[PDB]
């Protein structure tokens, strides 16, 4: 089940046992919300990816102890305020595989990575990035432009107002057979108790490519910002055995 929780009283010092680096708090920070320890996520109008000139969300890459390199999975907790406008979508984070690009309208050979998106009403999406020069057999799963969306249908306006949503995205690697990888490495979402899987999947081309990170990074789109001043709070980043 939960493996270990991350304590938000950490995040700029080192994160304790999850060994979080490369934090960028922006204009976020970490308070206290409906009694509990959060991160005020501060998303300014007109802000999303570097395209967009406002300071919005926060970042931060974590390796805890007991990251299980073959499947794993993340969960938090995400607090919407009535009147949020989700505009049409945006990054949470997630799991990134191997080492090399793999987000940003950038692929590589040696790098996956597998997020959650908020889309337009509230809804959900699992995003991946696969990598570059590398057999897929999911329609669509392809390493050229942005990154591919999955279970659209099935998370419409899951992310429901003045409440604690709860998130979940697991990984689990392909097997290799003599180095050549088996179309068998799977994903999951969860969203408030709901689970959708998607199998059949090739993240890495070679062994020794595995789980690697676990990077929060989130902001409006691209390409639709912020289209106003607006906050949700995030709390309980657990990381988990995948199920």
């Amino acid at each position: 089940n939960v493996i270990s929780t991350l304590d938000l009283n950490l995040l700029t010092k080192g994160g304790g046992s999850w060994n979080v680096d490369g934090v960028n708090m922006k204009k976020s920070a970490v308070t206290t919300f409906d009694g509990k320890r959060v991160v005020k996520a501060v998303y300014d109008k007109n802000s999303g990816t570097s395209a967009n000139p406002g300071v919005g969300g926060f970042s931060f890459s974590a390796v805890p102890d007991g990251l299980n390199k073959n499947a794993i999975t993340f969960a938090w907790e995400v607090f919407y305020p009535k009147g949020f406008d989700f505009a049409r979508g945006g990054k949470h984070g997630g799991t990134f595989i191997g080492h090399g690009a793999a987000s940003g309208y950038q692929h590589s050979k040696t790098g996956a990575s597998n997020r959650i998106m908020w889309q337009e009403k509230g809804g959900v999406i699992d995003y991946i990035y696969p990598p570059s020069d590398l057999k897929q057999k999911i329609p669509g799963l392809d390493p050229e432009g942005h990154g591919i969306g999955f279970f659209q249908d099935d998370f419409k306006n899951a992310l429901k107002y003045d409440v604690w949503n709860r998130i979940e995205i697991g990984t689990k690697m392909n097997t290799f057979k003599n180095g050549i990888p088996q179309l068998d490495g799977e994903s999951y979402v969860i969203v408030n108790g709901k689970k959708e899987v998607l199998k059949r999947i090739n993240w890495s081309r070679s062994p020794d490519l595995l789980i690697s990170r676990f990077d929060w990074n989130t902001f409006f789109g691209g390409p639709l910002p912020s289209p106003k001043n607006q906050v949700a709070y995030f709390t309980n980043f657990q990381m988990k055995k995948y199920e």
